[PDB]
């Protein structure tokens, strides 16, 4: 438990290209709780396949819509504080 469960079920507004990342693989509301993002995240993530086939931690971003919206790259999923962190520039807490 890296995140505190209140900040989980945050309802957020995602702005308009992480809303359109999240129903791209079938996200159907407006507005969210984080944990629900982070379900959609993983659905994209694997979908298009952007683990890392060596170190399948990492999530290789660069060129991809995901790398746009986070600013960077790539990330470790193991790193939930630095992930919420960048999911926070792409949305509102409503
Ligand atoms: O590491 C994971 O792989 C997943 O299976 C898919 C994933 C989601 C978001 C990101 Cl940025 C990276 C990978 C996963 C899950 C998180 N919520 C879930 C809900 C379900 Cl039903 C299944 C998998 C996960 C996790 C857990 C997790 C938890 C918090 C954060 Cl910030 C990032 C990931």
């Amino acid at each position: 438990m890296q995140i505190p469960a209140s900040e989980q079920e945050t309802l957020v507004r995602p702005k308009p290209l992480l809303l359109k990342l999240l129903k791209s693989v079938g996200a159907q509301k407006d507005t969210y709780t984080m944990k629900e993002v982070l379900f959609y995240l993983g659905q994209y993530i694997m979908t298009k396949r952007l683990y890392d086939e060596k170190q399948q931690h990492i999530v290789y971003c660069s060129n991809d819509l995901l790398g746009d919206l986070f600013g960077v790259p790539s990330f470790s999923v193991k790193e939930h504080r630095k992930i919420y962190t960048m999911i926070y520039r792409n949305l509102v807490v409503v």
